Parts: C-alpha cells; structure tokens; sequence
C-alpha cells in the first residue's frame, strides 16, 4: 500500500535525449530513428524571441549549422524541415536506442511524466496534468527548452509534449511532438493569456477512491447526490463539470470499493462547501486532481 | 522556474532489476557485476514470515533453488551467500550494464529515489525521505520487495535502500546494501513499534527558501529569532532540533536569497503557531520536509 504521485521509468527515453546547438542557443532535442525533434526556438537569438519570423530566421540556416549531439557523439545533419513548431532536423545515423514509440496529442486532465533535461542530459523525472486550460505546472529553468513528456503502455512510449516556453505567471507550455501547441500559446516572447483554470473533477474523485483503497474514509458520509446538483456545487468552485463519461471511467473503482460514484460525489460536495477541518487525505491537506483514474489503478495493481 | 519534487533519472537502476525466485516466493533484485543483491526472505514461506530462522532456512537450499531471470535472459547461479538481511547470488555473468556505483548508508532526513519494481520489472519511480524513525512512506504492494532507492552523483549511483517490508501500520522499512535494516525492524512477520516520528526541520527551512527563490515571499515576516528560541517551539510541534550543522548547510540558500537562516527560522515558527490561514506554498498547504538542501539547491541550478 501507500500512494505516490509515481513518474514512469525514464530509462527508454533517456536514450533518445541529445543537445541540439544553433548559433549560440542551446536546448534538448528527442533522437528517434534518423530524425531529431526540438523547438525551433533554438534558430532564435534572445532579441528575436519578441516576434520571430520562423521562415526567414530558418532561411538563414542550412544542414551544418544545427550541431546535434547525443553524449559525446555527433550526428551529422543532413536534412532539416519545420513542421508548425518543431525543427525536424534528419541524421544519418538511426538511434540504435530508439525505443516503441507513438506520438500522441493527449486531452486535457490527463497526466505524463516529464523527463527534465538541460544540454541534452537528463537531470530528473515528474509526473504532472496537462491543465485544463493546457498550461502545466513544471519545473523548468533555462535550457529546459525541448524536454519532453511521455506515457509507456507495455513497451511502447507514447510521447505527448515538448516544453517550449514559461509565460510570465510561471507556468510552462510547449506543443505536441508535431508542433501544434497545446492551447492557445505562440512561440513568442509576449504575455499570453492562459485564461481560467479548473480542477479535473473525475481525477479528484479517482485519488478519493485512492484513500478509501488505503485507509482513509474519514470523509465517507451518509449523502449521495445527483449529477445536476453535484455539477452546481462544481460550478461554484471551479470544478469541471461531471459527466456520465467521467462516470463510466471511474467505475472499476467503484467496483472495487462497493463506494457509487454518485456517493463519492456527495463526500466531494461537503469537502468543496466545508473545507477539510485541517485533516489530511493521503498526506495532502488540499484536494489532489493530478492523478487520473487510470494511474490510480495502475498503481493499486501493480 | 516552478517546483518539483523530483526523482532521478532511473534508467541506469533499470538495468540492474531482475526477478529472482526461490520456491514459490518471486520478487526483485539487484544485478550488479556478477551479484544479485535480494532480500532474504524470498526463501520463506508464508508461513515461515511469522517466525524464520534464516540459517535453517537457507540451509535447506542449494544453488539451482534460485531462479534468476533478467528480462528472458536466465542467469546461472554459482555461489549464495546470506549478509545480514540481504542474499547476494553469485551468477557466472557480469551484468553488461552495471553502471558506476557505490553502496551508501544514508542518515534519516536524507532523500532518494525509489524504482518500484514488480516480477524484476519497473513500475514508477518517485522521490521519498529516510523518516528520523527510519521508516518511508512509500507506495509498496505485494511483489515489490527488494525494489531499491538511490541517488545519482553525476556518473555515479549510490544505492542506499532496498525494501523488504510493510508494516501493520501501512509505512515501509528495509534495509542498505549490506543488508542491514534503517531502524530497529526485522524481517520477521509481527507487530513491530516504529517510534515517534518527527518533522525534518531543516528540509522544511530548504523548501521555504525553495518558495522564496520562486515568488512565494507571503510567510516572510518582521521577526527574527534565537537557535534556542526557535527550537522551543520545534520540540512543541515534534520539530527535529535545528543545530548550526544545519545553519551551515542552509548557507548557501541563504546567500542566493539574502534571507537569514535565523529570520526564516522567525517565519517557520510564525507558521507553526498560527497555522497557514488556508494559504498555499508552492502549491502545499502543508508543511514540507522532503527536500533536503541539496535536492532545493539541485533543482534550482539545473
């Protein structure tokens, strides 16, 4: 037993992180097969980044002025192609460590781990939610630029994000791996709007059923509740709206613990209108929706 | 920016799981060289956890009674040997993917990452501390036994943990690579008292610079405080003392920050007294002691 907010194990995607150089700018990029995938930022000097022209600024470059570098290897360039915001820069060598992989465009509320890089080498992993207004609380400082996010499914990689930017407020945005941003961001050195966010409902309920699976039941009560009234009080805290979807996700875990959603819904309610007393749930004196129903199952089964 | 508790890249460990098996019991291990570090208790029964006297039992068992498999490959055992509460299996093969390592004791307070592994294979990998009662609060199920925790040091990993089991009170104890236990357990099925535990106060200090150096400035106060002073107050909260060893290793967060170690120590007891007024610090509205200074220093310089 015991909960952990748990990152997948890195290794496979370690082995596909290199450095890529351009002029001055230095930021990581993803090795995979003969192709490299990184932030087309890195052909932008820090004076450029106020409103780039990405096809004039690429005009200027040719195949030998991308310096890519895997460890203390160097891949010979020998294509280059932007595709929306990322650079395809082809090698001539395939990546004998390219693992199964798909790229992936995932929704939001659903959650990946984050492989922070810097110089192309590896410094930590986090799991973290891709926000409902598509902004994500990482961590990433300077040369974070083209660290990736990822799931594994068996032996497979499903690599879903590449960091690209930190908007002013402090939070991170970046695209899928073929460059379309998440959101509304441009890679541009503006103020962004994210606009509002709100908490992913069906992952608070998923680590609720959590903590009755380990112990704590301390905020079971004796009320249900409907859809349309819990969706009311949902509302009112900005809480994303609860739908027979949402419901029919969480039913292995309703199964599992004899709780009905709608019941767990009800001790949701009174935590939203009555706060938590100072008490905790799975060490956390705030309501966790960082962790889908899948990655609750997942870790109680091993 | 932006703040995360973040666990090591896992791929150099990831080489080293294997599955080892003795009778029935399955669980993981540790290929090192040509040595598979495991628990000794994957030679008991169910039965023989209530009571085990290791030697009869290992004397029962013969070198072809363990099974060590890494991924498909099967490993040929050649030597065993029982150390403490570790078996170190000598197989006739050099593991090809050792990495640079060292074995290390570590001291309560102190943090590493933990790849859970389940049948020799990797689940997860997050970040945890040394309870000061030796205990960590873990996610553990039935089969992640011999699962290890480490640091990196550039090239170099430090293994320090390898789990072996759950106590009644659902928190999670093991032993280094020696196999000598963190605390006072046994690897024997009973009720066993893991003592009062307390907060790592100077984890706590390193986490409130962690908030300063990221725009969470709303605790700072007006005051100051005395060593003697301050740790009136901790020994009331169940506060580890703080001692200028402590002082000393916060030096380097206090230059950065321009912040006295003694006038975070002002904040810190401000917070204890009256609580955090349903406010957050980043993002917990709790206190955190999970980071040491090195693990806040770390992540702020990438």
């Amino acid at each position: 037993s015991g909960f952990r907010k748990m990152a997948f194990p890195s290794g496979k995607v370690e082995g596909c992180m290199v450095q890529v150089t351009c002029g001055t700018t230095t930021l990581n990029g993803l090795w995979l097969d003969d192709v490299v995938y990184c932030p087309r930022h890195v052909i932008c000097t820090s004076e450029d980044m106020l409103n780039p022209n990405y096809e004039d600024l690429l005009i200027r470059k040719s195949n030998h002025n991308f310096l890519v570098q895997a460890g203390n290897v160097q891949l010979r360039v020998i294509g280059h192609s932007m595709q929306n915001c990322v650079l395809k820069l082809k090698v001539d060598t395939a990546n004998p460590k390219t693992p199964k992989y798909k790229f992936v465009r995932i929704q939001p509320g659903q959650t990946f781990s984050v492989l922070a890089c810097y110089n192309g080498s590896p410094s930590g992993v986090y799991q973290c939610a891709m926000r409902p207004n598509f902004t994500i609380k990482g961590s990433f400082l300077n040369g974070s630029c083209g660290s990736v996010g990822f799931n594994i499914d068996y032996d497979c990689v499903s690599f879903c994000y590449m960091h690209h930017m930190e908007l002013p407020t402090g939070v991170h945005v970046g695209t899928d791996l073929e460059g379309n941003f998440y959101g509304p961001f441009v890679d541009r050195q503006t103020a962004q709007a994210a606009g509002t966010d709100t908490t992913i409902t069906v992952n608070v309920l998923a680590w609720l059923y959590a903590a009755v699976i380990n112990g704590d039941r301390w905020f079971l009560n004796r009320f249900t509740t409907t859809l349309n009234d819990f969706n009311l009080v949902a509302m009112k805290y900005n809480y994303e709206p609860l739908t027979q979807d949402h419901v029919d996700i969480l039913g292995p875990l309703s199964a599992q613990t004899g709780i009905a959603v709608l019941d767990m819904c009800a001790s949701l309610k009174e935590l939203l209108q009555n706060g938590m007393n100072g008490r905790t749930i799975l060490g956390s004196a705030l309501l966790e929706d960082e962790f889908t129903p899948f990655d609750v199952v997942r870790q109680c089964s091993g």
